[PDB]
């Protein structure tokens, strides 16, 4: 139980690494975009005043 | 073998746990992040169009 | 049982202790997410004022 | 085996929290990021605007 029953640490890393990736690069993604989708926009209505 | 089929269900119990957390805060931020473009294209109608 | 009484311990203190990030993620996410209206909803009135 | 394994908590509670403290640093991050660009732009709209 104890070179075997590891694995509640190990396969529950490999489940909690996948959605901090997951929450990481989403978070890096809609961030991202929203300043894609300000500095884009603020470009166009000072482009215009 | 108690062991064996034991430590199969907590990680699947957690797992089903992680997984909701996961898809809690990801929905949580989708919603958050498109609900921040619908204040930012409402000011790119306003003040670009009408000013 | 003795074994689905260590199981159901650790993933119950694991359970609360995901809750507790899970949760706490959440307020980050509310909280950020929720200023951003106050430096958008407070930040247009400037330039409705001005233009 | 004695009575209890708190090292699987242990040992995952330091991958929980390591995954959440960089998921708290992210978050942290952005939404500074976005507080500068929500200050630039504006002050930069506010001098011909
Ligand atoms: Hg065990
Ligand atoms: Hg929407
Ligand atoms: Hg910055
Ligand atoms: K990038
Ligand atoms: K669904
Ligand atoms: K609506
Ligand atoms: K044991
Ligand atoms: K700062
Ligand atoms: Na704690
Ligand atoms: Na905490």
């Amino acid at each position: 139980i104890n070179e075997t029953a590891d694995d509640i640490v190990y396969r529950l890393t490999v489940i909690i690494d996948d959605r901090y990736e997951s929450l990481k690069n989403l978070i890096t993604l809609r961030a991202d975009r929203l300043e894609m989708i300000i500095n884009d926009n603020v470009s166009t209505i000072l482009a215009s005043i």
